[PDB]
């Protein structure tokens, strides 16, 4: 059983940006969720060999992580906010979509989730 290749985390052909509310999702959204006591399993893409989860990636075809969240931002990888709040979007959804509903992990990412839109509900205007 193999893992696929992690989400890239820079591109040389992807346009990159700084902006305000890029700035606030990694030092205020990012840093909040990062450090939460739910946020380990998140951390780092799922390794479905070592976790021996065989199905995940039948499953899950557009896997997302924090740490590739935080290495994305770090890197200024992204051109705007919307790109990457759908990462994390993306990353909630995996986890409901693989697990079953009520299941530790799921209650884990529902915390984590309800975080993520409480500090996302105060990203700034871009200025
Ligand atoms: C929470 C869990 C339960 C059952 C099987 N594997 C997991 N783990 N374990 C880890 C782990 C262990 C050590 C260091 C960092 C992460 N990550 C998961 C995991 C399982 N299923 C998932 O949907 C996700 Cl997002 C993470």
């Amino acid at each position: 059983s193999m893992n696929p290749p992690p989400p890239e985390t820079s591109n040389p052909n992807k346009p990159k940006r700084q902006t305000n509310q890029l700035q606030y999702l990694l030092r205020v959204v990012l840093k909040t969720l990062w450090k939460h006591q739910f946020a380990w399993p998140f951390q780092q893409p799922v390794d479905a060999v070592k976790l021996n989860l065989p199905d995940y990636y039948k499953i899950i075809k557009t896997p997302m992580d924090m740490g590739t969240i935080k290495k994305r931002l770090e890197n200024n990888y992204y051109w705007n906010a919307q790109e990457c709040i759908q990462d994390f979007n993306t990353m909630f959804t995996n986890c409901y979509i693989y697990n079953k509903p009520g299941d530790d992990i799921v209650l884990m990412a529902e915390a984590l989730e309800k975080l993520f839109l409480q500090k996302i509900n105060e990203l700034p205007t871009e200025e």
